[PDB]
DNA sequence: GGTCTAAACGTCGTATAGGAGCATTT
DNA sequence: CAAATGCTCCTATACGACGTTTAGAC
């Protein structure tokens, strides 16, 4: 059985709370809706089953994507309990709070009167990207109810599996640099990119798994470059408290490089050749 | 001077997140 | 009816993931 953890962290980084208001055979004219949601690519729906059996609530599809769906106030009052129990640590966790608060809402059935509808406008107007063109133009002058700003270490090594199942990566860095023998240097990375909202948090992992540098572009990376910083605290911790989903793979081929580099040799044609095969076969390159 | 590692810097194109709205059941 | 939610399709930009140069150790 699957851990919450792991469960929490890969909805902080993949998950989405929604309110849909719709216009509508009904007396504010209006349609008030809750959604909680994860997609992923749909090649890893094994994942869902088993979030889905752990929780016991959520309906799954697959077409373009893999989708588990929490619509029905039963489920929703599930994943409640479960965040609650279990809390999100991202920036997701003020859009959290913005739908729990209309979700109660909606449960007192407030959501029906124009006092109700208006108050939930104001949770939707803060919630991701705010209230429509269409909605702006038909309710004007609303103002949008306060976002907490989320500030937060880390709670548990299954929560880092799964945000960097859902955000992380491994990947293969090739340099054009002719002051080496092969005429490219060969670096295995690791990183997480993030908006810039949270880089407390970025930092506290950085401190959770003792190396890593930042980069800033707006948005953050997390960067590992370091050959024995990947060796010593990377691989192992991914090694005790497993990454999931088909991300794996492409872990176990960056395992493969920093083997290959690990014991020097890429720094040979053949061996840079071997790598770039390998490389070029990860990640986006699969198919 | 040469080889190399770490990481600071640079940047593009699909893949997510977010969304909207009609159909069926309660 | 009307209220909830099942079901499916739409989209556009912030992560992923790829590439180059620099600081400087050995
Ligand atoms: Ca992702
Ligand atoms: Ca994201």
């Amino acid at each position: 059985n699957i851990s919450p953890w792991t469960i929490t962290g890969f909805a902080d980084g993949e998950s989405s709370f929604m309110l849909t208001v719709s216009k509508d055979k009904r007396n504010t004219g209006w349609s008030v809706r809750p959604r909680f949601r994860i997609g992923l690519h749909n090649k890893d729906v094994t994942i869902l089953k088993s979030i889905r059996e752990y929780l016991g609530a959520g309906i799954i599809t697959s077409d373009i994507d893999a989708r588990i769906r929490f619509e029905s106030l039963k489920e929703l009052e599930v994943v409640i309990n479960h965040f609650d129990k279990y809390p999100l640590i991202t920036q997701k966790r003020a859009d959290y709070l913005l739908f729990k608060k209309a979700f109660y809402l909606i449960k007192n059935k407030e959501h029906l009167t124009e006092e109700g509808l208006n108050q939930i406008l104001t949770l939707k107007a803060s919630l991701n990207l705010g209230l429509s063109e269409e909605l702006k133009e038909a309710f004007p002058n609303t103002i949008p109810a306060e976002r907490l700003l989320v500030t937060q270490e880390i709670p548990d090594s299954n929560w880092v599996a799964g945000f960097t199942a859902g955000e992380g990566s491994f990947y293969i860095r090739i340099a054009k640099n002719s002051t080496l023998k092969t005429g490219y240097q060969v670096q295995s990375v690791f990183q997480i990119t993030q908006d810039t909202r949270d880089i407390e948090l970025m930092k506290n992992l950085i401190s959770y798994l003792n190396c890593g540098n930042i980069r800033i572009r707006t948005c953050v990376d997390l960067v590992v470059t370091n050959l024995n910083d990947i060796k010593e605290k990377i691989i192992p911790f991914f090694n005790k408290n497993h990454i999931i989903g088909v991300k794996l793979q492409d872990y176990r081929d960056w395992c493969k490089v920093v083997t290959l580099i690990d014991n020097k040799e890429h720094l040979t044609s053949e061996g840079l050749e071997k790598i770039q095969k390998i490389k070029e076969g990860m990640n986006r390159g699969r198919s």
